[PDB]
DNA sequence: CCTCACTAGCGCCCCCTGCTGGC
DNA sequence: GCCAGCAGGGGGCGCTAGTGAGG
């Protein structure tokens, strides 16, 4: 095989190899011209100007949805369709469709905490979820309930709200130890830790 | 030396679950 | 108890930068 030796990469074929030192160069030609991100290969210009104007043309068979990208498109189909998780855990059976998900599930046998927050001492296993925290901080609250307009920190605090306040003939959970009608079933769990031991 | 799939990595957002603490 | 705040374990998509290989 031929060896880079500069990334130590190796490729059976002599047209991959030229184009692996291209990729070193990290010089960018191809210019989108509707905003200023260049490229350095006309094919990802190419899929830059179709997300520009939304042409999919990946279509998958066994929905309606399509695609920019070869790749979405297969991606698409483990999640949907084939069920195919190829990265799996080695101390359970948990598997993922992406790797990101497996080292996050990963965070979670191991309790590591990579991500810190730069106000507090919190830190979470997932990016995302360390934005999620910073409206502890700022106060935000992103979400609105259509019908009263509450607005809310978190999109399934919200959908608790329309439950328990907008729908009606809502089942209700009784205690089984005394005549006590809770509406929500973690507040029995509280109800049953203080008068029930 | 084309061409299109497949891979790796970044980001986004939501889901459900279940508890906490002010009221 | 009612209620919003809030964290933990998750799924699915948007977009880019590469690689693998039939042709
Ligand atoms: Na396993
Ligand atoms: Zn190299
Ligand atoms: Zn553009
Ligand atoms: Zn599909
Ligand atoms: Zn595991
Ligand atoms: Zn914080
Ligand atoms: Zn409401
Ligand atoms: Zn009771």
């Amino acid at each position: 095989t031929f060896q880079c030796e500069l990334c130590s990469y190796t490729c059976p074929r002599r047209s991959n190899l030229d184009r692996h030192m291209k990729s070193h160069t990290d010089e960018r030609p191809h210019k989108c011209h509707l905003c200023g991100r260049a490229f350095r290969t006309v094919t990802l210009l190419r899929n830059h100007l179709n997300t520009h104007t939304g042409t999919r043309p990946h279509k998958c068979p066994d929905c309606d949805m399509a695609f920019v990208t070869s790749g979405e498109l297969v991606r698409h189909r483990r999640y949907k369709h084939t069920h195919e998780k190829p990265f799996k855990c080695s101390m359970c059976d948990y598997a993922s469709v992406e790797v990101s998900k497996l080292k996050r599930h990963i965070r979670s046998h191991t309790g590591e905490r990579p991500f810190q927050c730069s106000l507090c001492s919190y830190a979470s296993r997932d990016t995302y979820k360390l934005k999620r925290h910073m409206r502890t901080h700022s106060g935000e609250k992103p979400y609105e309930c259509y019908i009263c307009h509450a607005r809310f920190t978190q999109s399934g605090t919200m959908k608790m709200h329309i439950l328990q306040k907008h729908t009606e003939n809502v089942a209700k959970f009784h205690c089984p130890h005394c005549d006590t009608v809770i509406a929500r079933k973690s507040d029995l769990g509280v109800h049953l830790r203080k008068q029930h031991s």
